[PDB]
């Protein structure tokens, strides 16, 4: 009749509330690391079922017809897997912060650079702070780094990583061909994959990768720099030049770290500066929501825990069943028509799943084309002034578009439970507590996200 | 072959890092809602199996003895069963807030008073807020409440609901015998257990009860009045005779109106203040394990979003398979002694289980005896001074004994599954990430919270 009845995991602020539910089986199958789908990929099967009226945990209301939960469906996606993490060897990242920040970004930094062949330097305030002590705590839980203590300030510890760069490389990690300069708001969605697409360029020549503020006046104001946010990269070869011309280079106030580094490698390195649109500084506030439900190529996020307040770390659960390259896909199903058989227009109704974000049902009135939104247009939704960003977001849709309504579901909770990933979404309406929960059954032993990296830094 | 094997949901913080793991089995045995047990059971079979090295997820580390996890027993414990909310109907619960601060607080709220036969009113500032659809807002949500809007200021609107009462009894609630003032934070732990101990005092007479702050600094300071965010209880003849002399009592400055309602009984109301120790208004800051871990019969929280932090949400979590009795309920078991053969004198170990709050292993040294803690004497854990607690909170034990050590795991999670509850307890050592997981298998259909009372509201 169904297709063993899985649990939902509910705590006690989703299993005390009374709540409109419904759930929906995804089933990854993975394929190449470097598959490619589209932006949106439709679904031509029946996926969400009906909503159904619940009471405090799943017990199901009496004003519910069937006195029981739907049968959900199991929807076969493919999912890119996960790329290996032997590239990422190459790769030292250098962070200007403190131990404490880093023990309260842990979640995030575990999934960025946890369980893969990286290696990280740390250039820390001055302190009585035992740092083997320190670093014993953050390596025996997943993220071997290096502390080192500097008398500069914050500022001028993002440039001093040129001179602990180059010191680690020659007396540490000889192997390394790449440096990265990052914030320890840098989130990486898939590490490993940039690792192999910086394979693409000569290593014996000198590269400076980077992206440019999405808001123009951020680049009118510091130039076109590589915001230190998204990440930056520079090849060995730049690094020696960086190190060559440091002490004409490191000034001792406040300028920006990341606008030194460029004006460093401006002045002296001969290099001009790699834009990748993939990472992505985040020089907004407000709702985010377009930037993420845009489906564009999205390898690295930043000031999700300061200018906005975005759980990266839950949106990226699902990564254990589906791969990393499953986060902030988008899924477009359940297609439905209602004509009036007067008139002959139609109200169109269709949902978009941002894997990871949001669940959005679209709902376009009588006056409303089919065409109405183009999804590879990302839709403005934070706060600035939208002239600032159509350089580097592309042509940009409305937040409120006439005829249009769009009710969103935003991921609350999401657990791993064996090899399965529950995504608890919900929409706070006014009529009740409306949840979409939907659950990954990933394969055994897990789908990826580093769970079968664990020894990988061993020997 | 372990002793269905269930998998615990982890949210990425939880699976991301490495970690210590250990779990143990709990089966709550349900007994009569009036069978009474002791501070600390004992439990006299081995409870916690060794600690097992974890990587990402549940993966075995290769850092291990053996290449599995261990077979942790099921441990029976008796548990009262939940009271009956028959006798909630005669409550009518007053609140002096807003709609968005029961907004914040509704998960708390919904456990104290939803799914029970009490009535809710609440007194909100004047605005243009829609107040009907605010109040469907909380019901569809479980929390039927009435939002009443009232001029006066938030001090004045506490003893208003002396007015607000008399007018919603005569004409909403007649049925109203026990009226009662109420904080947004006033966290009930087991309300039908209050209202059937209602019944212990006459109907028809005048009664004051509260309870009286833990400093004995603030009694001093506001009198020996029932502290409001402990929670108040006042008979319905005696809120009669409130009502008559509202206006000779209800003055318009900022006077604390459970001040002004205990002064205003003592002026008028010829009625001494009943005072319930097991009401805790929690007048205290810092560090509060002392009077969670206490044992103590604990009927109401305060505090525990303002003065400190403790998500009593997640603490009740367990409540849904063991009973809303066993939280905060006390086991010691895995008493472990390890002796020297050339001086006789031995090192003891033992664990302490606060249901829902922590996991305390405690070690006493080669000259700590036996019975150098007293389990039934309040632990002085918080900041301020010990000498203005000893009154209220009896004997207090020292929070740094010489020659004993306090491991503490808190809860960090807890989950829903079914109809078992898991518990996420967490202690983040300087050699790594320390789980102690607990399971609750309680029985089929809910061990209670509230879980078979969705239809006790019904017309
Ligand atoms: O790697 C980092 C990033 C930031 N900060 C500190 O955090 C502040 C805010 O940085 P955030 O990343 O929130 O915003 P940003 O400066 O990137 O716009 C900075 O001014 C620094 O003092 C730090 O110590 N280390
Ligand atoms: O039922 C309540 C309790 C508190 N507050 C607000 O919260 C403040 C204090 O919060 P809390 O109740 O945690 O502290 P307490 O007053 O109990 O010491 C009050 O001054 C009010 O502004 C409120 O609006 N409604
Ligand atoms: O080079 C400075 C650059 O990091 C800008 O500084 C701040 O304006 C904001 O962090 C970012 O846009
Ligand atoms: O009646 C006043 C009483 O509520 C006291 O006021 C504050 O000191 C704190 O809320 C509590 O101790
Ligand atoms: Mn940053
Ligand atoms: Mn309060």
């Amino acid at each position: 009749t169904c297709q063993p009845y899985i649990m939902p995991p509910l705590p006690f602020t989703e299993w005390l509330p009374r709540k409109n539910y419904t759930r929906a089986y995804f089933r990854p199958r993975f394929v190449s690391p470097r598959a490619e789908f589209s932006s949106l990929e439709d679904i031509n099967v029946p996926v969400l079922p009906p909503m159904t009226v619940l009471e405090r945990g799943m017990v199901v209301s009496p004003d519910n017809k069937d006195p029981s939960l739907p049968c959900p469906p199991i929807i076969d996606v493919d999912v890119a897997a996960d790329d290996a993490v032997d590239e990422t060897e190459k790769l030292l990242f250098g962070l200007a912060t403190t131990a404490d920040r880093l023990d309260r970004l842990l979640p995030s930094l575990l999934y960025s650079y946890g369980n893969t062949k990286a290696g990280i330097i740390v250039l820390v305030p001055e302190s009585d702070d035992d740092l083997d002590k320190q670093m014993t705590y953050f390596r025996n839980r997943g993220l071997d780094l290096t502390l080192i203590k500097s008398p500069l300030d914050f500022t001028a510890r993002y440039f001093g990583l040129v001179q602990a760069f180059a010191e680690h490389i020659r007396t540490k990690r000889p192997q390394t061909t790449w440096v990265s300069f990052i914030d320890d708001d840098t989130f990486w969605l898939s590490l490993p994959t940039v690792a192999e697409e910086l394979k693409l360029f000569d290593v014996n020549k000198k590269h400076y990768i980077g992206a440019l503020s999405e808001a123009s006046w951020q680049v009118d104001t510091f130039g076109h720099i590589a915001f230190g946010g998204a990440g930056v990269f520079v090849s060995k070869p730049l690094l020696d030049v960086l190190e060559q011309y440091y002490d004409e280079c490191q000034s001792w106030g406040e300028q920006p770290g990341d606008q030194k580094l460029g004006q460093c490698i401006q002045k002296y390195g001969d290099t001009p500066l790699t834009l990748w649109p993939s990472l992505y500084q985040m020089d907004m506030k407000g709702e985010v929501d377009g930037v993420y439900e845009s489906g564009r190529k999205i390898e690295s996020l930043h000031h999700w825990n300061s200018w906005y307040t975005k759980d990266v770390v839950k949106m990226t659960t699902v990564a254990a069943a589906a791969g990393r390259k499953s986060v902030l896909r988008r899924w477009v199903f359940d297609q439905e028509e209602y004509v009036n058989n007067s008139t002959g227009k139609s109200v169109r109704t269709f949902w978009v799943m941002t894997n990871g974000y949001s669940l959005v049902k679209y709902t376009y009135d009588e006056n409303t084309p089919d065409d109405a939104i183009n999804f590879d247009h990302t839709e403005k939704t934070w706060e600035e002034d939208p002239r600032g960003y159509e350089g580097r977001l592309g042509p940009l849709r409305l937040k409120d578009q006439a005829g249009v309504t769009k009710d969103r579901w935003l991921l609350r909770e999401a657990y791993v439970v064996g090899d399965n990933v529950h995504q608890w979404y919900v929409r706070e309406e006014d009529e009740g507590h409306s949840v979409i929960e939907i659950v990954w059954l990933g394969p055994k032993g897990g789908g990826g996200a580093g769970v079968h990296d664990y020894a990988v830094r061993k020997q």
